[PDB]
RNA sequence: GUUAAGUUAGAAAGGGCGCACGGUGGAUGCCUUGGCACUAGGAGCCGAAGAAGGACGGGACUAACACCGAUAUGCUUUGGG
């Protein structure tokens, strides 16, 4: 959290892309049957929240 | 022994009264999670910066309640523990 504040507010949305593009893949093998450890998505959805967060109380 | 005349018992297809043992049913007793009437203090409005009240959604599994809103079973910060 207080790494984030450390990104120079261009790569932090390159962070989220990131995140999001390994969300949706979750999702799919989570669909398909194939989705081990389940505990994966809360953390992604809470990382994405919170770059959110930080770039929304930048300004 | 037979005959005649006479007298009197017993019986239950079922039923009645008493008792014993069960079933059903939910009274009664005990209890309280919810109510009723007040007292002292506080506060007596919300909305175009979108209200009161809702619909639909958000969980690994999710029909309902509670919580939350595509940042969705939650995000940042300051304190407590
Ligand atoms: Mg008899
Ligand atoms: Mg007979
Ligand atoms: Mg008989
Ligand atoms: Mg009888
Ligand atoms: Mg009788
Ligand atoms: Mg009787
Ligand atoms: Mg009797
Ligand atoms: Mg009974
Ligand atoms: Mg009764
Ligand atoms: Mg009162
Ligand atoms: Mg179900
Ligand atoms: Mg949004």
């Amino acid at each position: 959290a207080n790494d984030i504040r450390d990104l120079s507010t261009t790569e932090i949305q390159d962070q989220e892309k990131a995140l999001k593009e390994e969300l949706f893949n979750l999702r799919f093998q989570l669909a398909t049957g194939q989705l081990e450890n389940t505990a994966r998505i809360r953390e992604v959805r809470k990382a994405i929240a919170r770059m959110k967060t930080i770039v929304r109380e930048r300004e």
